């Protein structure tokens, strides 16, 4: 697939206002993805063992991961689908070390566009969505395409 001009403008305008939060968007996404899909927080060995979700507010080392996710996934949405260089140590690790599925990418698309609509639906209107949902198809279409390459295709 291709997105048009238009649709990666719509993609980075919200972007850039995630970009003032970094930390707390990265923790909003996984705490909707944790509540929402609780078979997902088995694959972090550090914080596997947190229980609720205000133990889950206070982690640190939550914290982390969330700004390592969100900065990794801005600099691809950045390349504006001209990612391969971007993609390729990611599908590497997630396929071989860490061994997450397809179906788990698509649940934490639905936790960043659950919380992109609850804190900006000003810049997150019907069209942002659309635009922000093929942006995220085409991350995990390429990266499944990885997976397969790689041995993995989960
Ligand atoms: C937007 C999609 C995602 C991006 C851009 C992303 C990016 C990253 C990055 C940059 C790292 C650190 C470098 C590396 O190990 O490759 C990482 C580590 C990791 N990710 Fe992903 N990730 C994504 C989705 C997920 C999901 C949905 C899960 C699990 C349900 C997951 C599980 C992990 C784990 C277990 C690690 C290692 C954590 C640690 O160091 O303790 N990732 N991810």
């Amino acid at each position: 697939m291709v997105l048009s001009e238009g649709e990666w403008q719509l993609v980075l305008h919200v972007w850039a206002k995630v970009e003032a939060d970094v930390a707390g968007h990265g923790q909003d996404i996984y705490i909707r993805l944790f509540k929402s899909h609780p078979e997902t927080l088995e694959k972090f060995d550090r914080f596997k063992h947190l229980k609720t979700e205000a133990e889950m507010k206070a982690s640190e080392d939550l914290k982390k991961q969330g700004v390592r996710v969100l900065t990794a996934l801005g600099a691809i949405l950045k390349k504006k689908g001209h990612h391969e260089a971007e993609l390729k140590p990611l599908a590497q690790s997630h396929a071989t070390k860490h061994k997450i599925p397809i179906k788990y990418l698509e649940f934490i698309s639905e936790a960043i566009i659950h919380v992109l609509h609850s804190r900006h639906p000003g810049n997150f209107g019907a069209d942002a969505q659309g635009a922000m949902n093929k942006a995220l198809e085409l991350f995990r279409k390429d990266i499944a395409a990885k997976y397969k390459e790689l041995g993995y295709q989960g």
